[PDB]
């Protein structure tokens, strides 16, 4: 197997305190640059945006990033236990008396996030600064040979902040807000093989949904070297694909029948409102649109196992442009146990479909071939496309 991601991704999961320190600083630089893009569009108006289920207010997101970090580092009396931390132990107070009432994504009702008496953008930035200074001071106590358990929460809060940065990017694109921050097609042979799927014990940090690592059989197939381009996608649309319900699943038909425009999201072709680049990865497609293109092409989505296997074994397999829908429902691997952030994976099994890879807005520190992204199969706001495969 190849390495599962860029050096930053390996360093954050497996590196020493100095690596996790550099990752926390890089995550915060990215968070504040995105906060600045939002400030340019919304001028620190709270809430700053209308309500939708796929959104949160930008100043709520910033306070939530600080709250999460503080919850799992400075207030956490069992950091050294890593995944054996008792999630509901008695914690020190927050810097902010109402932090738990405002920012705990497990406690605060979604619509309520538009109607909280939050601190202003300046005070929210002050809370971020104070919490990070506390986190880094505690990290600087760890020795260079610190165990995975000792580093566990520092790695977890860096990855969480990466996730919220990407969310800022896809929410910005949804709100039409501008931020500062394909090659030739080919088909690859994936031979019959055994994949050790997921994250092995002592490879460093693993998300709970990556465990247990377990051997799976991979059937021989032929797989796209890169995500499906607009050039490869649009011939399905021009062949009447969004008016032939027979290409679609039952869930897809129900989705399709409920659509005003019988063509992709953000395509008027133009996009966003600039002209459409056929060489760009098809993006803002849901699972139903990806599967219907597959049936039309006589191809299919990979399973996440086929995807992971290809990503780790085939040097011509190029990813990281768009998240890629798999055929795999988000379900536990054998031996799954929720980690101390209990609600990260476990509540979302069944109702979510797995996407693999990463998109242009994913942090280099998060983007990883074992990482399981999970969204309801209708979602289009995410930077999602797909690749296709078929029998050998
Ligand atoms: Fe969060």
């Amino acid at each position: 197997y190849s390495v599962a991601g860029a050096p930053e991704a390996l360093a954050l999961r497996a590196g020493p305190p100095a690596s996790v320190r550099a990752a926390l600083l890089a995550a915060r630089r990215r968070t504040l640059d995105l906060a600045d893009d939002f400030r340019a569009a919304l001028g620190d108006a709270y809430p700053g945006i209308g309500y939708a289920p796929e959104l949160n207010p930008p100043l709520w997101e910033l306070g939530h990033v600080a709250w999460f970090q503080e919850w799992w580092i400075g207030r956490n009396r069992q950091r050294a236990r890593g995944v054996a931390c008792e999630p509901d132990h008695a914690r020190e107070p927050s810097l902010l008396p109402q932090a738990d009432a405002w920012y705990d994504s497990g406690r605060v009702a979604h619509r309520t996030r538009w109607a909280l008496p939050l601190p202003d953008a300046e005070a929210t930035r002050d809370y971020l600064e104070r919490t990070l200074a506390q986190t880094l001071a505690l990290l600087d106590e760890l020795p260079p040979d610190a165990h995975d358990d000792a580093l566990y929460f520092f790695r977890l809060v860096a990855l969480h902040e990466a996730m919220h940065a990407e969310a800022a990017a896809y929410m910005a694109e949804g709100l039409g807000i501008a931020l500062r921050e394909l090659a030739e097609d080919a088909e690859l042979e994936l031979p019959a093989q055994r994949l050790r799927m997921g994250s092995d014990a002592g490879t460093g940090f693993a998300f709970d949904n990556e465990l247990l690592s377990h051997d799976v059989s991979i059937e021989p197939l032929r797989i796209d070297a890169q995500a499906v381009s607009w050039a490869r996608f649009l011939p399905f649309v021009e062949a009447g694909g969004y008016e032939h319900p027979a290409w679609w699943s039952d869930a897809g038909r129900d989705w399709l029948a409920r659509q005003l425009l019988r063509h992709p999201a953000h395509l008027r072709w133009q996009q966003r409102w600039l002209p459409l680049d056929p060489q760009g990865a098809a993006v803002h497609l849901n699972a139903h649109e990806a599967e219907a293109w597959c049936r039309w092409a006589g191809r299919r989505l990979p399973t996440e196992a086929e995807w992971e296997c290809a990503a780790l074994t085939l040097p011509g397999f190029a990813w990281g442009r768009v998240w890629e829908w798999t055929s795999s429902p988000f379900e536990p691997y054998p031996g799954f146990a929720p980690h101390p952030y209990r609600d990260y994976s476990a509540p979302w099994f069944g109702t979510r479909r797995v996407l693999r890879g990463a998109c242009h807005a994913t942090s280099a520190a998060l983007a990883h071939a074992r990482y399981r992204n999970f969204f309801e199969p209708h979602r289009r706001d995410i930077f999602a496309g797909f690749r296709s495969c078929r029998a050998p």
